[PDB]
């Protein structure tokens, strides 16, 4: 069993950023805390967990970052510290490919496309959405990555991007939550399962 | 109906602290996290709501801060700018009674004891943690108020004082969550039931 999640910057910024300006940089804030909320528990991070960052923003986009949750060596919850790995991470020259950055964090520049056939190989790809079937009408797959948008939301083109490839779209609450709720409430499912 | 939080940050500081370093100001990230997500959705703010913070680190112990959904503006989710709203209410000098710092945010210098009591008055208490009974073993009142501990938990005296007023001490996950994601899985208990 193995959990993913891909959150969808569309203004996040592509370069090195102030850490004093999260939400300055595109909602870097958002990307922040999805990351910190599905990698932390009490007792330190979930192992068994990939964070998959894409990030559309100005000035060269795409990149995307992936945090392994095995591979992680100095990382905290709050939101600065995770920026400064993303500040990191966009500071590295970088191709087609996972670039390591340092201890469990890689950057690319694959945009969503190239990202989402990826990770279908090794997840069933799970679409958030508000208007999805409700997620206790559903039965999971083994190996879920859930795709989420960020504080706007994915465009109409990048949703169908996501559709060709996504198992399931599903609603996980009556509400439109922020993104990294639905990170918490995935886990919370999925640990009710295992746990 | 109405939905309160109380978060007890046993080292959070009671004085004006650096905005670069909110780890290092008591685990001040722990209760701006958690102020976020008891507050925000995603079109804004839950009107119905109250985040409590008790912050009994040093140098003036004990302050207690009060945030009021239906009356705060210019407040986003990011940690930053929720410390900067405790910075602020850090610097007020008050006595017991609740000060005003800005709109929807008061101070004032009540402790735990204090705090119980007066919450009581308003709503039914929940004391959450790890070794309580299911949520899902209970019927929650339409006037929760969730008792959380910060990174380490409350202390015996604490849970003492906790207990003389709570109706219901209770688990919500077969792990042990940071203090942020029991704000987000209570609300989501209580969406499902409410819309
Ligand atoms: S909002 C930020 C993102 O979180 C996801 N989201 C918000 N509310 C949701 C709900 N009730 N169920 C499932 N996903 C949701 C969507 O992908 C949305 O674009
Ligand atoms: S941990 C930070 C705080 O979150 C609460 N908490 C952590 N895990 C929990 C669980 N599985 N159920 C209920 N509350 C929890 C406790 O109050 C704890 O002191």
């Amino acid at each position: 069993a193995v959990r993913g999640f891909l959150i969808v910057g569309n203004k996040a910024f592509t370069q090195p950023f102030s850490l004093n300006d999260l939400p300055g940089a595109g909602r870097m804030d958002v990307l922040c805390r999805c990351t910190s909320q599905a990698l932390f528990i009490s007792h330190g991070i979930r192992r068994d967990v990939e964070v998959y960052l894409l990030l559309l923003g100005p000035p060269s986009p795409p990149k995307s970052i992936l945090i392994k949750g095995d591979e992680v060596r100095r990382m905290s919850p709050d939101e600065r510290n995770v920026a400064g790995h993303i500040k990191k991470a966009l500071a590295v020259e970088c191709g087609k490919s996972w670039k390591k950055v340092h201890s469990g964090v890689y950057v690319s520049r694959k945009g969503l496309e190239e990202l989402i056939e990826e990770l279908s190989e090794k997840y069933s790809i799970i679409y958030l959405k508000e208007d999805g079937v409700d997620i206790s009408n559903a039965q999971l797959p083994p190996n879920p990555l859930f795709v989420i948008g960020d504080h706007e939301g994915l465009t109409e083109e990048q949703e169908k991007v996501v559709e060709r490839y996504a198992a399931l779209k599903l609603s996980l609450s009556p509400l439109s939550l922020l993104a990294e709720q639905c990170v918490v409430i995935a886990h919370h499912h999925l640990d009710r399962l295992q746990f």
